[PDB]
């Protein structure tokens, strides 16, 4: 998974290049240092995972994909042990290959939740993060965290991520490119208006949009199968309309401004 495979997020692409790629490739050029914690926050299905992997891939760095919910445990002492082990692994990958290591931690807010005092997982995580910054550390390790509930992160936690990037719902023009992108792979009737579809999909995420196209395709595929035909008819505008009547956005009303509030 590469950067060219991601439709929008040109300024996000830039920010991460700036935070990770450039200092990894030219450390001498950052005499004022750089942060090693990047936080991607926003609604789900907006490309957070995608973009983290797309930069690991750009740098050809070592990569560790972690789901924070997976690290947690209903027994004492396992969650902070798991945390310690991930960072250690990374440190060692980095020094062994003499190259940077990227840990992508998805569902970051999970570290703060109650499975069992939750403080002990937090404090270990906070210590590893401060450890990355240490000017005696030989390993070059970066942490890219993602959440769709940033309000669940406390402020000391936020202080370890000195770069913090809001990834929003796609705008009309973003939606149009996503539409163009996903629909390119299926066959459309000339009466189909991407422009109007762009407008009707306000509130919908990038994966929602993919799902809308998939779901529209399925109307024709289903038509072919149930009549035992060879190939399906092209997708028409009404097909999208019927999908839109029944598929509402993954992101409801308030959550959209929980996000802009916190941002
Ligand atoms: N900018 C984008 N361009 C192309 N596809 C996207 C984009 N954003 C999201 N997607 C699609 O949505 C899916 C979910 O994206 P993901 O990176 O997991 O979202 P997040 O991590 O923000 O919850 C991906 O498999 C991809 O199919």
């Amino acid at each position: 998974v590469t950067l060219n495979e991601i439709v929008g997020l040109e300024d996000v692409k830039e920010a991460l290049k700036e935070a990770v790629v450039y200092p990894s490739k030219r450390p001498d050029l950052f005499p004022l240092g750089w942060p090693r914690g990047i936080l991607l926050y926003g609604p789900p299905g907006c490309g957070k995972t995608m973009i983290a992997a797309a930069v690991a891939n750009e740098l050809d760095s070592e990569f560790i994909h972690v789901d924070a919910a997976s690290i947690m445990s209903k027994w004492l002492g396992e969650a902070e042990k798991n945390v310690a082990k991930i960072f250690k692994t990374a440190r060692e990958l980095s020094k062994k290959e003499n190259k940077p290591a990227i840990i992508f931690i998805d569902e970051l807010d999970a570290l703060l939740a109650s499975y069992t005092g939750e403080a002990r997982v937090r404090n270990q995580f906070l210590k590893e993060m401060d450890g990355l910054a240490d000017k005696n550390e030989i390993s070059k390790v970066y942490v890219i965290g993602a959440t769709n509930k940033p309000w669940r992160l406390d402020e000391p936690f936020l202080r370890r991520f000195q770069k913090r990037i809001y990834i929003t719902l796609p705008d009309k023009a973003h939606r149009l490119e996503l539409l163009k992108h996903y629909s390119s792979k299926v066959k459309l009737d000339p009466n189909v208006n991407l422009e109007e579809l762009a407008e009707l999909t306000d509130g919908y995420t990038a994966s929602d949009i993919r799902d809308i196209v998939q779901s529209a395709h399925m109307r024709v595929v289903k038509e072919m199968f149930e009549k035992n035909l060879q190939e399906p008819r092209a997708i028409n505008m009404d097909d999208f309309r019927e999908v839109l009547k029944v598929r509402k956005p993954s992101v409801n009303q308030d959550m959209l401004k929980a996000y802009a509030a916190w941002h």
